[PDB]
Parts: structure tokens; sequence; C-alpha cells
């Protein structure tokens, strides 16, 4: 029975993100035990053009410390899952909000719209990656955003 | 229903797939796979807001533009996701072609994308592509703002 194979693996699937996404608070600190073991997550879209992968249930874990301090109220906001004909892959489009407490800048507010992609293996998240415009990013640290000139542009 | 579901949806894939695929001439005629009130453009900018191109004529309107400023466009590594609305795809891909924006030295761009395709009618009601602004700065010779990590582990 391949096909509810298939089916059965999605709709577990689909409960992990819909949990994922509405994990807020203290909860972030176990938010870990959703991935395998050497299950990856982390950021595809950053200022130097590199991903900021991090790797393995453990350094997830500890990355889980850093974010309840440097985003102590970040919730995701309108949510929409979508599931694929890989009953193993998702995408989620929702926004992102909270105050941002980064090292060595103002206290301030950070407001985005994101893409998650989650894979999954054996029931668990095996590979998490979220997308989103880093000059919002920017604006919430007060650093200045480069304006592209359209003078010639349509 | 389940039927004219999976009608639209194999149908709906079949003009992602052509569209993913346009390139050189044919992109004056990739406004055709909108209905006529059909939306396209760029959600990710450096101001914060979309560019979109609003309606079918304005659509071929911004081809032509296009064609000049990026006139060897390739989408590549194109993965298209089917989802539960048969009326909406998402695609991640990448994309490469010279720049060639007014005021700028030409530059070749390359970065990652994820386009979303909503459908009515069999035809695109909203494209919309996501990707990091950063790369775009990075071709045009726009120096990128780099964030401090060193109080970050
Ligand atoms: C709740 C979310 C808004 C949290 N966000 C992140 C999530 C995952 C990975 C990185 C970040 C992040 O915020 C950035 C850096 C960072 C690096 C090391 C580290 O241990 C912690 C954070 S560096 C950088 C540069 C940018 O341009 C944008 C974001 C980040
Ligand atoms: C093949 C693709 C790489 C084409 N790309 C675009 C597609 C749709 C919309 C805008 C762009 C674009 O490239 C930008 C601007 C632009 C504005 C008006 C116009 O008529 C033509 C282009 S302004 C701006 C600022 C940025 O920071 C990044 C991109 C753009």
């Amino acid at each position: 029975s391949e096909n509810r194979a298939q089916v059965a693996a999605r709709q577990h699937n689909r409960k992990i993100v819909e949990q994922y996404m509405h994990t807020r608070g203290e909860a972030r600190l176990k938010r870990h035990l959703l991935f395998t073991e050497d299950g990856v997550g982390g950021l595809w879209t950053t200022d130097s053009g590199q991903p900021i992968a991090i790797r393995g249930r453990e350094k997830l874990g500890e990355h889980a410390v850093w974010s309840l301090q440097c985003f102590p109220d970040w919730v995701w906001t309108d949510i929409q899952i979508f599931e694929t004909q890989d009953p193993n892959w998702f995408w989620v489009e929702c926004r992102g909000e909270g105050a941002i407490v980064f090292p060595g800048y103002p206290r301030g507010q950070y407001r985005n719209h994101f893409l998650h992609s989650f894979r999954f293996e054996n029931g668990l998240i095996k590979e998490q990656r979220e997308f989103m415009n880093p000059c919002e990013q920017f604006r919430s640290l007060g650093i200045e955003v480069p304006e592209v000139r359209r003078d010639g542009l349509p």
C-alpha cells in the first residue's frame, strides 16, 4: 500500500509542521525534539549570502537558548501550510514578529514575511530552512539599507 | 469534486512548467499565461514593498524592459511543488543572467528564488517571486551592510 503509506506520512508530518509553527515561549527550548538527531535548521537568506545552518539536534537546542534571549516574544502569524506531492516535503508561508534584542544593537521591533521549507525523515524534521528579505532585519537593527536607483526604470 | 480538482492541478502544472522554461524572445508572450487582471512581480526588494505588475497589458510591457535589463535570463534547478490547493503551486529554483540596470555597471546576477503561482480558470491570477536582495546588490556593485556577529554563538 504505497498510497496508504504516503497518506499516513503526510498527515503525521503536517501535525509536526503545525506544532513547529505554533511553538512559542518556553516551549521553544524543546522545539529541537521535532528534528532527527542529525537534523538541520536555520536561515537561508542572510547579509553574507551564505546560510546560517544549525546542524544537529544538540546545536538546535543550544540555538533555542540564544533565540529566547534575542527574540523573547517571537511569534509566527498568518500561517499557511502547503502539503506537496512529496509526503515528506512541506512549505509554509507566514509572517513573524517580535522584539529584537541583538547583541550590540539597540533594542527594537522586527517584523517580516517568511517562507519555510520542511523536509521529513521517519516522522521528524530532517531539514528546516527559512527564507526572508534581510533588508527588513537591517531596518529593525537600525542598519541603513542600500537604495537601488530606479530613475532609469519604468 | 475530486475529478475537477485533479483536472485543474494537471493543467495548472503545465502552465507553471511553461512559465519557468520561458526564455529569450518567448518572454514577450509570457503575459498570455495570466488572466486579464493577473498580477506578477517581485515581493522582496530594498524598499520593503513589492514591485507588483498589475494586469496582462502591464505584464506584457514589463517583458520589454526585462529583455533589455536581463537579456539572457534563465531559471535553473527548477523544482515544482503542487499543493493541496489545485490552484496554488510553489517553485524553488535558481536564476542567472547578465544584469544591465540603468546607470549601473553591467554585471552578472545569480540568485536563489521561490515563486508562488495562484490560478483562476486555467491561467495565472497571481505570480510572486521571493529572493535575497543582497545578491542583487552585489551584482550591481552596491555595498551590502554586514550584521555584526561577534556577540552571537
Ligand atoms: C527568530 C528568528 C528571527 C531568528 N533569526 C535567525 C535564525 C536562524 C539563524 C540566524 C538568525 C539570525 O538572526 C542571524 C544571525 C545569527 C547568527 C548566529 C547565531 O548564533 C544567531 C543568529 S547572523 C544574521 C545576519 C542577517 O543579515 C540576518 C540574520 C542573522
Ligand atoms: C529577471 C528578474 C531578476 C527581474 N527582476 C524584477 C522583476 C520584477 C520587478 C522588479 C525587478 C527588479 O529587478 C527591480 C526593480 C525594478 C523596478 C521597476 C521596473 O520597471 C523594473 C525593475 S527596482 C528593484 C530593487 C531591488 O532591490 C531589487 C530589484 C528591483
